[PDB]
């Protein structure tokens, strides 16, 4: 298996992505996770990450791993409308079985002392083999590592698989001050995203809205987790999807198996100016600008089957 | 021993916790029917979630099946709502989509699709051998329709109506640019129907207004205790519903009273409803009209008793 670190923002799909990575131990060795106070209040996101990890560790062969809270702060905050979703998951019955919460209470102190950004840097730089970073939240943490360590960090990254942006499709950030061209993860911290997408020597796979828009969350599919209620992960995943696109989950599925999508190189820049299109990921013709491999035409059925099967790991 | 009960609800998360409380306490309650109104949910979703809960309960605790109808009631004041979706999410929850339960619901869904909720309530009440208790957790439109159509022929068959709604000596929860914050949502949705119900003589009414429901909030550590009971389908269900709206136990408290009146003492108050288009439209006010019908308003509910009742009830299966 290959080493993977999950850098997420604590929304429901970030957690479905976590389940996908953690459950596929033959292909992925999940060596760490960091949570950013973005799509969630870092507090609850950290706790849900820990509760899911402990539920899996006590039920399948998933080694414990470090979990760190990132110190990253937003340039433009997510809608408070969907930030406290990690708070709700923190209270779900399936994540509060006493034997699992007891394990989390026993290992929480070791994890509370990590600073997420430094943890991402250390896990990547100190690994024997290269590490794949699955980024389902903003790019603030990867940018921080690039700024502090440069090539000492990027040379140890196998690839960075990123959920974010919108290249040849409309974005999803519709506010009185914006024009709808930007996507939320990039809009949260444009400058950090600029740093990541313009870094030479860093291989980037980009799951922008171009690909995620083609694999929507539909009721008949979500109801199939009801056929697997003897599996804790199916009660977990079905409950989170029961609450609009499998953005982060698609991104993580690619990490598990690249047959999820073909990718095409595009030089991607980011608008960091305080304008209506702030956060937009745009094609640039600047000479020698670094290429990003944008996912295209994802294999929907393959992904949907992968998630249902993965949710039977325990 | 058990008494006949009909649940008249609006499909939000607490309407469903109320349903589980009534249905799980078979020593005390015989649930003979339910109707769903297109108020705090899109009614088709509320209809399906009611059916799916009933079928899970029939297959796991022998709950007898009963008719479920969608009401044709339309709002006087619709919510400018972004929360009428907590029935849709629910319809897709894994614990309500177990094959053996979905198969049974699919088998009986067409028969229930044919009912019209308002007429169904009237028929359930009027054709019953023993009197019927109506637990109303959504707006009062359906009870009002029955009173308007059948009058005493309907009310004489009602044991009592236990209603969640209103605010008597505390502020309300309807905060809009044109309101003064003294009205509560179930009444504000259809004030005229509420006025009809509260002013009907010869109808016994118990009222769980914000005065009592404000005293029992949904708190995270208590909700997390349902995780100690995941071997019970109803604990995964109730816990999941209270988890996503950690909010008060408005409807659940109302249903708990139907199960055991020790949940709260009640005090008689003559209640009128503001129907004119004023800032306090929908408010429940104490009227001084001579000989006006009394409503028994719940006071100082037994919170610990209620919280224990719900955790216990959720171990029924
Ligand atoms: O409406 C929403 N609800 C929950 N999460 C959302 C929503 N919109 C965006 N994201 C979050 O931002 C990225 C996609 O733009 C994904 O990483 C997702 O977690
Ligand atoms: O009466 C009905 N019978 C069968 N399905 C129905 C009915 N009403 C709504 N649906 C809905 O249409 C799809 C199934 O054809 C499902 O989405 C179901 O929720
Ligand atoms: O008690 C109250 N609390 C909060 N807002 C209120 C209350 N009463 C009336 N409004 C009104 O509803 C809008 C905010 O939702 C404001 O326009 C305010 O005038
Ligand atoms: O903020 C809210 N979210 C969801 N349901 C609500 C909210 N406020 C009120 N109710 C609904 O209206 C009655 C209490 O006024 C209860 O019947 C409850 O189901
Ligand atoms: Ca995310
Ligand atoms: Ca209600
Ligand atoms: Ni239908």
């Amino acid at each position: 298996a290959k080493n993977v670190v999950l850098d997420h923002a604590g929304n429901l799909d970030d957690f479905v992505a976590m389940v996908l990575l953690a459950s596929n131990t033959e292909k992925v060795r999940l060596i760490g996770a960091l949570c950013t106070d973005a799509d969630c209040f870092v507090e609850n996101g950290f706790n849900v990450t820990g509760k899911i990890m402990c539920l899996m560790h006590n039920n399948m062969n998933l080694p414990l791993f470090p979990i760190g809270k990132s110190a990253a702060t937003a340039v433009n905050p997510f809608p408070k409308e969907w930030r406290c979703l990690a708070k709700n998951m923190d209270d779900m019955p399936i994540l509060n079985i006493p034997e699992n919460v007891e394990l989390w209470d026993k290992i929480k102190a070791e994890n509370e002392k990590y600073e997420g950004q430094q943890l991402l840097a250390d896990l990547v730089m100190n690994s024997e083999e290269k590490v794949t970073i699955c980024v389902t939240g903003p790019l603030s943490n990867v940018a921080w590592c690039i700024d502090k360590y440069g090539e000492k960090f990027t040379s140890k990254v196998e690839e960075c698989v990123i959920m974010g942006g919108a290249v040849d499709v409309r974005g999803n950030v519709f506010l009185p001050s914006t024009d709808g061209t930007a996507e939320w993860n990039i809009y949260w911290d444009p400058a950090s995203a600029k740093t990541v997408f313009g870094c030479p020597g860093l291989r980037r796979i980009m799951f922008s809205l171009d690909s995620t828009n083609t694999v929507p969350v539909r009721s008949p599919y979500v109801q199939r987790f009801g056929e697997q209620t003897n599996f804790l992960l199916s009660i977990l995943v079905g409950t989170m999807w029961a609450m609009y696109y499998a953005w982060d989950a698609l991104t993580a599925a690619y990490v598990v198996d690249q047959k999820v999508a073909n990718v095409d190189p595009v030089p991607i820049d980011v608008v960091v100016d305080k304008q209506p299109n702030e956060g937009a990921t745009v094609r640039t013709d600047a000479e020698n600008y670094p290429l990003t491999f944008v996912a295209r035409n994802p294999e929907a059925e393959f992904f949907l089957d992968m998630l249902l099967r993965s949710a039977r790991a325990c």
